[PDB]
């Protein structure tokens, strides 16, 4: 059946091109033990997108596993800011990012993203080169608005999980995650400062897809 | 067909919203079909992903292996600045003329060149000229020879250049080390060269959509 084929192909790509290496396997062992609820080859796609963009500063909205792939793209004077909900989640991420050789570039902020983002914006930080959004889809548009406030021309915004199992095409959906995904894609389309696309994927995470948007 | 219909519906949504086709792109498909090139239920939204990858990279010089009717070529060429250059290889002189007409309609004839002949001969002919390196090489031709196309891409790029290899999933056949399909063997050899070459950092991902179940590889050139 189809999921087994997708797993087999993703395992083949992962072991050849983008292996689940010792820092990444340890991160998963630590997350499991801590009671937290992957596609290394898509993680490596994210790493390569940041590297091609020439990113020095990355913001992640929505432990530490996509965060390790993003962090791996950065130079030594780089900065990666990410969010964890509470101290325990932050500790798991920080230890996993340190083990991945990223603790001098990684800063994990503690709290709900909806509280931590206005605090961060109100500090008036230097703009980010890439914002990766993989959070609650209900607030995806809001997260893209914060991304616009916190980027500069030429920055990249990446939105994960925009297919909703095919549900994203339902204009009549009541589901808050479908509505927030559709509104975020519509914001990318209509905003004069954003040019984007979205693509469907399959693999070890099942059927989904991602959106990319470049700030003009 | 029912799973293809879902993939078609989601790609139509993404295309209509984020990546719509203008007249030059739809004309290019009409001309390609009328010339007897295989009808491909193209994904404008994957074409835009190629365009954005080039723009993100800062590409000025693009090399394409496998023009067909110039559909991907138009997406790639639209990433370039006015003094950019796109060179595309097509084996078939009739397909090459279709691609050049399609590129001229898109207003890309001033920055693009479509070279005729088998890519195993056109690559060394371009190499003979000692060209300025290319920023992005898009390989979407015959997979038997994709390892040799990656070898030539290494000789025609510089650090920070991007190599993109289309159609690397092979229906899921790419995992079969015992495949009798020579196009699977060539795909595997080309992915192994990306993985093993110390100047390349790459990945590959599986896609679905209006083209069906497939996938692509991306590799960055390192120092």
């Amino acid at each position: 059946e189809s999921q087994q084929l997708w797993d087999d192909v993703d395992d083949y790509f992962t072991t050849l091109l983008a292996p689940e290496d010792e820092a990444l396997t340890a991160a998963l062992r630590d997350s499991d033990a801590a009671g937290l609820p992957v596609a290394p080859n898509q993680g490596k796609l994210l790493q390569l997108l940041a590297e091609i963009q020439g990113a020095r500063r990355i913001l992640e909205i929505g432990g530490g596993y996509s965060t390790i792939w993003l962090g791996r793209a950065l130079p030594r004077d780089g900065r990666l800011i990410s969010f964890e909900y509470d101290a325990k989640h932050a500790e798991v991420a920080r230890r996993n990012l340190a083990r991945a050789g990223l603790d001098g570039i990684s800063e994990v902020r503690v709290g709900p993203a909806l509280e931590s983002l206005p605090k961060l914006a109100d500090e008036r930080p230097e703009p980010f080169d890439l914002v990766f959004i993989d959070a609650d889809k209900v607030n995806n548009p809001h997260y893209v608005e914060w991304a616009l406030k916190l980027t500069r021309p030429g920055s990249l915004i990446v939105v994960d999980n925009v297919v909703r199992g095919g549900g994203v095409t339902d204009a009549g959906s009541t589901d808050p995650s479908v509505r927030g995904t559709r509104s975020a894609l519509e914001l990318i389309a209509e905003h004069p400062k954003l040019s984007g696309t979205a693509v469907q994927t399959v693999g070890s995470k099942g059927y989904d897809g991602f959106a990319l948007a470049r700030v003009l």
